Order: structure tokens, then sequence, then C-alpha cells
């Protein structure tokens, strides 16, 4: 029996469930959360993770919040660099915490904890069993399993081979779907989790679900001194989950996005294998394990399955006045998907979508403020196909024309939405073989406090 | 169980339990106040703060009411410097209190609250435990909490800055939610609580919340000496919370629209973090950690997460008789706009749009007189989204005319309305690093009637 | 459980239950009074200030009625200066009623009051605990609290620094709600209390409240001596409630309009907090406070929430046979406002709008002899908000055209009726700062007759 903290209504439930057969989930409310969602499929997944895992091990957790080992029975060996601004918050919790519990709960280690704490306040550089101040690539606490919980801040191949390089075997990384940063959208919504995201450059749009604009009266003016004729996804993007805002790179996030089976060849080599273990509605939990030495060959090639749909399409928004268009992702339940089957035989036009969207919306089985862009969407697609249909070709043939040079051109069709359907798999072609991995943040009167 | 003073058939007791999830709300109506709402989300807030904290801390009650602390279990310390017209009343109903319950309640401390105040009145500059007639920035006392209930007078980076200097870590920030004036609209509504507030230039309109109007046949007068061009936004705006009104600055409205992190760079530096842990309809309570030490970086967002809509849109008035047009803000249920969905897919006249709203308010989901100006505002939404759909731009593209110089311009559309639908998040650019905070009110007749 | 003289299936009952809800309201008719409504508001009123107030306190009565205060527990000082013609007839009840209760109440004080009764008669001057002869700015009592119970004729700031200056710091107020003679209205109702008032320009009238015209044919003639080219409100209103008459000057019945905070700035300075505590379909009860010193700002502005709907419009009548417009009040119960919002979208005629509130009244939830002008008056609103919405304007602008000279008028628009909605809030600017307050009447008869 697991208790989640959401509402015992709350559809999220018979997701979480599916997505966690070998659980018993009960809704537990007691705080009205935001991103209640998200904070379930976390515990969730720490509770799976711990479950496959052999207690004996010793298990690094990279980028940890402390506060939430300290119930465990496991032997954590938490990695707290300091490096982000809700870090010493994070801190003086875990410290309140383990005084609250330093002698009411016994078979935890909360003694042990609080003297790894201590031992790290008073020399910063020391390495407890339970607690350092290090990074992933400057801990030296060897230990056999790795675990990631919603970060997103470390290079995936570095990290990983600072590991691998310390006996990590087994490595595990719980985070949102980077399914939707390999397409390279501009903004973006993982709606299950009330989460939105979108690049720095349209947080001034007025519709999509990460956005401010202003109310204007109009203007041939708004000159400026960038010669911004292109609008192109860059490398910040912001993240809402429910009310809180995360910062991410790109680079980063798609870092994240291993293939299959990849090799790191540094001073030792490792062989890797990336598998995707949980699922839930763009939120993901990653198995990697690493093997010493090189074994077989790598395509390459990273797959996403779609349990449910998936949706990147052009939206024309307004950004600070001006009219412009980039490509929203978005997911879509896979029932709402089947449900439309039979529509998108025909073209339709957004607006008879929409109604029919509404209509299988009825209680809400998809939330309402994507409803539009994913009508939009279909309606899209569903005409490329009838093109597709229309403008039959020939088999084995590919109609080129010389351009007065050893090389020729042809027509690229427009394409204007990618829509993944239930059942179907995104294929990308990503690096597999990584061999450039060569490429004290604790102040004095945070040190007084925590003591 | 929590004892609201609201009617037991009242639709805000839904709201508050949802808000509230883990107490037991129950309505005990004595009173016929009306602003009941809000005072019942005031004393819940309080309830859930005194909740999360440890009983041993002491907590500093910037701004207090001390009559509301005197049946409290804790340690307040209530800061009262007497700069509004209405604390005389506040006072004596606290030495009124204080006496009636001097010798009849034993384990609230009221012989020390009634000595301490004794005591103040005997030299005014003493700093008893419980009571003293300083400010945020000039009261001695140290504390590990602060309270801010209601309170909209006081610079916030500087009034946290001066309590994290005092060894305060969390801050607690009751009140109306700050969203509406980081949009800068000029007049506006939480319809739940029974709150309009207006621009004091539009005090004179004939159909927003908050305004009185005359009787006039029509001249082509009303000659001034001020020209008026503009109708902007100014400081100043007034508050009506049921039959009470409050005059309040906008800027310092907006200091209280905190990013997610911030640093504090005084004599001392600080890293804090804002956090918004409840919101009902216009109401949240906003909790901030401060944490010695600069530690991470600053985006400088501030994200409000949407549970029900929020409206913003062009509003045509009559102001003294002179027709003008201004912005005006609002919520609407979540149901309400989830409802609407199917029919924002096209161009509604306002009109329709009005008679849908009423038909779906059958009892009534929200105030009617906001009905009209939100079915204004939808069908604007509607065509202006319409005008997206028409008007599709290429991707990676930004149409942009030259003015023979070394500066282009282009078309900035229509923005007629904001529209955030529930799930989604606003996101704003405010100044997260803070480091400019360099920037006796008894009389002696009161002195004497308080002893 | 509190009785009123009302019918058992009186509709006033519920709204009467709604603004007393720490009471039980119990109907026990005894007399079939034309104004019982009124009464029982004030019985109601009476009983909540007694349970508010500390009953060690001495209570100023101003303007007393002392037959009333007889069966009380309190302690009443009962300010009698004998001003108008109907105080005799109170004074003989006064003594009448001690007479039939002298040896029959025990401890209701009855024999003090028959004794302070007769030093008065045998020494006008003298000022005895329970009864005097004075003014509200001659009596000599000092006391804690005052009450104005349906006291009209006395300037408020005034009256009220006059009993600060005697160390009264709570002051009571109630009466009929000021808010339609802010509006400067020229005749008006309060339909749920059977009264009606008008200037005394308008009692020729025909179709409003309280009017009586003749039947005449029709001439040219009517020549008069008084160039009436303009009909505007004088001070002078007659209130008919039931079928008692009252005259009422304007400037004191607006000096009752206080703002949320003022100051009286004398020989003494009190800072006052100015409270609609009960609020029922046009009877409202006010509570001051009064604290020694200058405290605050003030702003000078007066807010009165609307919990039904207020409207004022233009009627046309025949007044002496002569065809005039003039603006009339009212107040129209929520339900009606609500169940009226779909039908204000569009247009509507008088006739229309009419047959529409005859509808929704089906009993009667609303006095029918004020159905004609308030339809008259909405189908004016439904035109009006048209008209805003046809001629929309920009933000930010405000057309001025110049009139050779450093001056610029502009148009104002016609305004035909003022609707303040339920849950909106009339603003009005009046005066806050007070300091000029500088600005025998009994018989040898009836002081023989009282003895
Ligand atoms: C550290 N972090 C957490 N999240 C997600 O946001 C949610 C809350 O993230 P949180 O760090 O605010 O949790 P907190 O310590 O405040 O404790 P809680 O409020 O009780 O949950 C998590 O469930 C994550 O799914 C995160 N999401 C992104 N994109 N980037 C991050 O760095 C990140
Ligand atoms: C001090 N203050 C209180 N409010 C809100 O108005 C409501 C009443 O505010 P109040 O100060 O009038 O309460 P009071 O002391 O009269 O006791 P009560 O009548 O029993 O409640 C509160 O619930 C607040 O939500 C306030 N609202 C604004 N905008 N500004 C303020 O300063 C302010
Ligand atoms: C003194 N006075 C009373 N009223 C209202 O008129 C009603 C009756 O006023 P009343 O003075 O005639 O009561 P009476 O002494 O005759 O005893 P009763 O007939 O049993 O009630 C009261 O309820 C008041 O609401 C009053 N109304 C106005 N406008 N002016 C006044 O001076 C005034
Ligand atoms: N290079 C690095 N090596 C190890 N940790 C790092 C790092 N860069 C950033 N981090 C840490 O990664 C953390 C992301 S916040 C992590 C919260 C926690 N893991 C949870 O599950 O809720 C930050 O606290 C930051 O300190
Ligand atoms: N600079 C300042 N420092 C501390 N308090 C201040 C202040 N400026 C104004 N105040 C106080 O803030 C108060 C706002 S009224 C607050 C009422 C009370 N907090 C409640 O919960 O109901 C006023 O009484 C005023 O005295
Ligand atoms: N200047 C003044 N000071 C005190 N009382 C005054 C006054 N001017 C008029 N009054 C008194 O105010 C009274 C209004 S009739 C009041 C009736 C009584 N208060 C009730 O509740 O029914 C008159 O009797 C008149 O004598
Ligand atoms: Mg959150
Ligand atoms: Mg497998
Ligand atoms: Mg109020
Ligand atoms: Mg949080
Ligand atoms: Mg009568
Ligand atoms: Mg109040
Ligand atoms: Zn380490
Ligand atoms: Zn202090
Ligand atoms: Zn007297």
């Amino acid at each position: 029996p697991v208790y989640v903290d959401i509402d015992a209504d709350s559809a999220f439930l018979k997701a979480l469930q599916r997505a966690y057969p070998m659980f018993e989930v009960e809704p537990r409310q007691v705080t009205p959360n935001d991103h209640a969602n998200a904070r379930a499929f976390s515990h969730l997944a720490i509770k799976l993770i711990e479950q496959e895992i052999d207690p004996d091990s010793t298990i690094l957790d990279i980028g940890s919040a402390p506060a939430r080992r300290m119930m465990s029975d496991r032997k954590y060996h938490c990695v707290c660099p300091m490096r982000s601004a809700e870090d010493p918050e994070r801190l003086a919790n875990y410290a309140r915490k383990l005084a609250s519990a330093a002698g009411k709960v016994l078979d935890r280690n909360i003694s042990g904890k609080i003297g790894d704490l201590q031992a790290v306040m008073a020399v910063p550089d020391t390495e407890t069993p339970t607690f350092c101040l290090h990074t992933d690539v400057s801990c030296r606490q060897r230990a056999d399993v790795a675990i990631y919980q919603d970060v997103y801040a470390v290079h995936a191949p570095t990290s990983l081979y600072h590991q691998a390089i310390k006996g990590v075997r087994l490595a595990y990384w719980v985070g949102f779907d980077t399914t939707p940063f390999m397409y390279n959208a501009m903004a973006g919504a993982y709606p299950s989790y009330s989460t939105n995201w979108a690049d720095e450059q349209v947080l001034k749009a007025k519709n999509i679900g990460l956005c401010s604009t202003d109310l204007t009266e109009g203007r041939r003016g708004k000159l400026s001194i960038m010669r911004g004729k292109k609008l192109e996804p860059c490398d910040r993007v912001l993240f809402s989950v429910g009310s809180t805002l995360y910062p991410e790179s790109r680079k980063l996030l798609k870092s994240w996005h291993l293939p299959s089976v990849f090799h790191l060849k540094g001073k030792l080599s490792f062989t890797c294998r990336c598998d995707t273990v949980v699922s839930c509605e763009g939120y993901v939990v990653k198995r990697i394990t690493m093997s010493p030495g090189l074994y077989g060959k790598t395509t390459g090639y990273a797959v996403t399955h779609h349990a449910d749909g998936f949706l990147m399409c052009k939206t024309t928004d307004t950004v600070d006045g001006e009219r412009v268009s980039f490509s929203v992702c978005t997911y879509v339940p896979a029932t709402i998907c089947d449900q439309m089957t039979g529509i998108l035989a025909t073209e339709v036009t957004p607006e008879d979508a929409q109604k029919l969207l509404v209509g299988l919306n009825q209680t809400n089985t998809m939330k309402n403020y994507m409803i539009p862009v994913v009508a939009q969407a279909f309606s899209k697609w569903a005409k490329e196909c009838r093109k597709d249909m229309e403008d039959e070709k020939l088999l084995g043939v590919r109609e080129r024309t010389l351009t007065c040079c050893c090389l020729w051109a042809f027509k690229k069709q427009k394409t204007h939405t990618v829509y993944k359907r239930p059942d179907t798999q995104s294929i990308q072609k990503v690096q597999a073989e990584f061999d450039s991995f060569v490429v004290s943040g604790l102040s004095i009167p945070l040190r007084t406090r925590i003591k």
C-alpha cells in the first residue's frame, strides 16, 4: 500500500495505477499542491527503484534532496553540491527533520545521519557515508547504484561515465519525457502534471500554456536593434510545474535522450544500455545498466513508444504584439486519439474538430486549454494526409531536377503536424559513442545555521 | 474542526474545503458580515501557518491586530506602529478583550500580555515579548518566523531583509493575489470575496464594481485645466472588501509579487525562495524561506498558476460623463471556462456569449454583475483567435520593414483580451537582485485610555 | 428568541433572519401596524447593540423615546430635548407606563426612573441618571456608549464630537440608508418597509409613491410668479413610513453618510471609524468608534455595499399638471436582478421588461407599484450599455477639443440610469476632516400632567 497526496476522485489515479501495477496506490490528500501528480509519480518511482535493487547496495543520490531519503532503510549517499538557489532551504529542512527525529526514530540511522551532517559542516571536503557537498564528478564515494531524481543540470554521458568509473553498474533517471525536446518544439505542455514549458523567446505569447502578454492598441512600430528575422528555439527554456519555475538548457535535456545501447570510451570503457521502464503521460523512469568493456555495435537510435498520442504542430500566436508562428507540442489521451480515427478520414475544419473534441471531453478527459491547438493540429494533419493520397507517386522512383551542376534538387512538401498516434514509436538518430568526458559551495553563516 | 463564520449553504464552503484539505471546515454563522469569505480564508490561513511551524518558535506579527493573537498558544510578538486610522480601535479592542479574559483564561498568558501592554504604555520604546509600538524596520525583537496578514503598506524586499537580519528564516504573506496588478489593470474584482478595486481615476465610472456616477443629460462641455489625453493606471487604487475601504499603492502591491528565487544583498546577504502554498479564487498564502549566503542563480521570473480562469479585457465605460476605455480584470470559475470551450471555437457576439453564460449560471456559480464584461471579453478573445488562424505566418520568419535607418519596424496585432485559462501559468519578469534597502506614533490620551 | 410584531407568513421574516443570524426571530403579530417591518428592524437592532456592548456601560440615548428603554436592564440615560411635536405624547406614554409598572416590575429600576422623572419635572436643569431634558450638545452626563435610533435632526460630526468630548467611545446609528440622498434623487422608495419619500417640489406628482394630484382637463395656463425654469432637489424632503409622515433635511441626512475613517479636530481631537454592521433592504445599523488623538490618513471616501440592486433613474411625471422629468431611486431584490441578467444583454423595450418583471414576480417578491419605473430603468440601462459597446474607444486616449483658449471640452454622454447590481459598491467622496463644531423646552402644564 503506497499512499499518494492526491485527490480521491482525481483521474490521474487510474493512470498511476496502470503505471505501477505492482503497488496498491491509495490517495491520501493532505496538502493542496498544484503539482501533486508530479510528486506522486516521483514517490512511486523511488518506491519501485527501491523494490528493484538489492538492500545491501549503496545508492548514490545525485543532486539529492536529503530530507526525502531520511525515512528510508536503504543506504543513500546524498551528493549535494549546493549549486541551486533552492538548495539551502532543502538542507535546512533536512537538518530540521533530523532534529525532529533525533531520538524518536530508531532503525533509520538518524544518529548516523546527524553525525555525518555535522562532520561535513566541520570539514567541508569530508566524504561521509550519507552526505557530501561534492558534485557528481567530484564525489569520491564508490557505490553500486546511482539515482537521478528530477536532475536536468548534468550532461548525461559525462555524469554516467563518472559514476561508472566509481563502480556504479546501475543508474536510474526519473524525469519528464525528453522526446518533445528531441523534436525541437518551441513550447509545450505536460497537461496531466499541470506542467507548461516554453522557450524564453515566446514567454510574451498570448495563447500558449506558459506566457504573459499585455493589452495593446496597435502601432506600426516596436523598432529594435536586433535583426530577429528568424524565430528558432534557443537553449534556454522555462518549465512551470504547477506554479514552481525551473530554467533548463536544451543540450542538457537532450543529453538524457540516450540510445538503446551506447559506449563510453575513456581511460576505462563501458557498454551501457538505456531502457525506459516507466512511462506515464510524459513522466518517465529510465534504467541504465553499465558494464566494463566494449561489446557489440551501436546504431545511435533512440526510440520512444507512444502509449498516448503525441502532437507537435504549428501555432500562430502574438508575441509582444508581433504575429509569429512556432511549433507547440502536447500529449493527447489514447482514448481521444482513438475516437477521432473516423473523423480524420476526411478533411475537417479546426472549428468542427474543436467541437468534436469538446464533445468527446463530455468532468474532462483532457485539459481544455490544449483543446484548440490540438484541434488545429488534427485538422492540418487530416488535410496533409489527403495531400499524400491525392499526389500518389510511383514505386521505386524519386523525381529529381538538375540545377546545372553535378547536383540535383526536388520538392519538399509542407509538414505542419507531426502526429505520433498511440502504439507508434519515434526514432531519432543521436550520438552513441562518447569518448570526450574531459570537458566548495557552502558559506560560513549557512554552516553555523545548520549546526 | 475549524469553524468559519459563513453561511451553511454558501458555495464558498466547497472552495475553502478544497483549499484546506487538512482541516475539517464547518460553517458556524454568527454575524451578517459582508466580507465573511475573506475573514474565513484568513482564519484558515493562520491555522495552517500555525500548524506548519514549530511550537517553540517565536513569531513576529508585522502590522498585527493583537486581539486576534490573544487566544493563541503560540508566542506572538505583535508589531504595531499605529500608522493607520483603524489602529486605535484595534488596540482598544485588544485591551478590552485582555481585561475580559484577565482571570478567566489560564493557559494563554493573559497576565503576561496585560503586563507587556502596560509596560509599553509606560515606556513607549520598550520591547516586550508580546507587544511593541515599532515598525518592521525598527523593531528589535529577534525571532524565527514572521507573518504578514493583509499587509500591503510595506515594500516586500526591504521588510524581508530587515526580518532576515534579525534571524527570521521563514515568512508568510496572506493577501489578495497580486497578479491583476502585474497586468496593470485599471479596475478589477475578486468576486468570490465580494471585493472590488478600482484606480482612483475611474471611481466615477458607471459599470465597474466599485464606482459611482451621476445622472446627466449630455453637454459638449466639462472643460478642465488638466490636459488629460492619456488614461493610464496611477499608483493609488481603492479596495472595497465587502463594504470596508482601503487605499493601496500599486508599487507596494507589486513588490509582493516576488520571483521564485531572489537575493537580498546588504551588509548580510540572503538567498530567498517564494512559494504560493495556498491559492483560493484570488486569495493567496505565500511562504518565503530565507537562508544566509548567496547561492545559485536567479532568472527574475514570477509565475502564477491559474486554477480558475483569469481575464483582463478592454471595457468601454463612462467616467464623469466622458466615454473612455480601460482594462478590467476578473476571475472566472474553471467549470464555466471549461463549458465555454466549444462556443469559443467560432466568433460569438457578446450578447450570445452573455446569454450562454447566464444559461451556464442556471443559485449562481459566478456573480452576475461580472457576467456582461466577461461575456464581452470572451467574444473579443474568440475573434482574436480566428484572426491568428486567418493570418498564418511561416516558421522561422519575422517580417520587418526598414525606416531609412539602422532600425526596422513591424505590425503589432490586436490584443483586447488576455485570457489565462485554467491550468495555465502567467510568467512575469520582475526584479530578483535587491541590494538597496537603505531607502513614536501614540498620543498621551490613547495611553491613558488603554490603561 | 426575539419576537417581532409581524405576520407569520410575511416574506420580510427571511430577510430579518438573514440580517440577524445570531437571533431566533419569531413572528408574534399583535397589531395591524402599517410600518411593522421598520419597527421590527429597530427592535432587532437595539437587541444586537445591547448584546454587543458591556453590561456595566452607561448608554446615552440621543433623542430618546424613554418608554422603549423602560423594560431594559441596561443603564440608559435618555436625552429628550422635546423639540418635536410627537415628543409630548412619548413623554406621557413613558410616565403612564412607569406608573403602570411602579410596584410590579422589581429588577428594572422603575422606582429610580420615576424618581428621576419627578426630579426633572421639579428642576428642569437637573441631570438625572436615566432622564434629562437637554440636547446632544448640552447634556452633561458622561457615558461610554451613545445610541442614535431614527435620529435625523442632528449634524453627525458635531453630535459625535460632543459625545466624544464626554468620554463616549462607541456610537450606534440605526436608520434608513443614506445612499439614495448621496445620489441626490428627487423621490424614492424603501419598498420593503412600505416607505416612500419625496422632495417637497414633487408632492403633486402622479405616479411616485408619495404624491397626490388632481384630475384636470388640461389648459395652456398655470401662470406663476416664480421663474422655475429648473427642477432641482431642495433641502426639504417628506418621508412616509407606512402612514406616518416625517420632514427631513437633505444636509442632515447626508451628514450621516460618514467615511470609513475621519478626524474630529477641536479642542480635543478624535480619530473615528464608521462601519455598517447591519444592512437590510434599506435599513442600516452603523457602528462608530471614537479614539482620542489623530492617527492615520483619511481618503474621504464612503462606500456602500449593495446586497440588493440599487436603481436611480429618470422618470417623466406630471407635477401639478406640468410634465417634468426627475430622478427616482429604489431597491430591487437580488433574485430579480439576477434573473434579468440575460434579458439585459439585448435592448428591451420598457413594456417587454415590465412583462418579464411581472412574470418573475409570479405572492410577490417585490412591490408592484415600483415595477413600472424599474422596468423603464432597466430598459434605459440596457440601451446605454449597447451604446458603450457600439462607440468603442482607444486605450490611453481621451479626445478633447480646444475652444480658442487654454481650455479643452469634450462630449458628455447621456446617463439616464444608475444601476448598482448586487455585490457592487458605491463610492462617494465626502468630507473626512471636521474641525468646525462651534456652529429649556418644557412648559408649566405638561409638567403638571407628567406628575
Ligand atoms: C528539482 N526539480 C523538481 N521538478 C518537478 O517539480 C515538482 C516539485 O519540485 P520542487 O523542487 O519545488 O519540490 P519541493 O522541494 O518544493 O517539495 P514539494 O513542493 O512538496 O513537492 C517535482 O515533482 C518535479 O516533477 C523539476 N522540474 C524541472 N523541469 N527541473 C527541475 O530541476 C525540477
Ligand atoms: C487590514 N486589511 C484587511 N483586509 C481585508 O478585509 C477584510 C476585513 O478587514 P478589517 O480590517 O476591516 O477587519 P476588522 O478589524 O474590521 O474585523 P472583522 O470585520 O470582524 O473582519 C479582511 O478579511 C481582509 O481580507 C484588507 N484589504 C486591503 N486591500 N488592504 C488592507 O489593508 C486590509
Ligand atoms: C422618529 N422616527 C421614527 N421613524 C421610522 O417610522 C417608524 C415609526 O415611527 P414612530 O415615531 O411614529 O413610532 P411610534 O412612537 O408611533 O410607535 P409605533 O407606531 O408602535 O412604532 C419607525 O420604525 C422608524 O423606522 C422615522 N423615519 C424618519 N424618516 N424620520 C424620523 O424622525 C423617524
Ligand atoms: N554538476 C552537478 N553534480 C551534482 N549535482 C548537481 C550538479 N549540478 C546541479 N546539481 C544539483 O542538482 C539538484 C537539482 S534540484 C534536485 C532536487 C532533488 N533531486 C529532488 O528529487 O527533488 C540541485 O540541488 C543541484 O544542487
Ligand atoms: N512600515 C510598517 N511596519 C510595520 N507595520 C506597518 C507599517 N506600515 C503600516 N503598518 C501597519 O500595517 C497594518 C495594516 S492593518 C493590519 C491588520 C492586521 N494585520 C490583520 O490581519 O487584520 C496597520 O495597522 C499599520 O499600522
Ligand atoms: N439637537 C438635538 N439633540 C438631541 N435630540 C434632538 C435634537 N434635535 C431633535 N432631537 C430629538 O430627536 C428625536 C427624534 S424622534 C426620536 C424617537 C426615538 N429616538 C425612537 O427611536 O423612536 C425628537 O424627539 C427630538 O426631540
Ligand atoms: Mg507547485
Ligand atoms: Mg527490456
Ligand atoms: Mg465589511
Ligand atoms: Mg514547492
Ligand atoms: Mg404607521
Ligand atoms: Mg469590519
Ligand atoms: Zn560524495
Ligand atoms: Zn518589536
Ligand atoms: Zn443628559
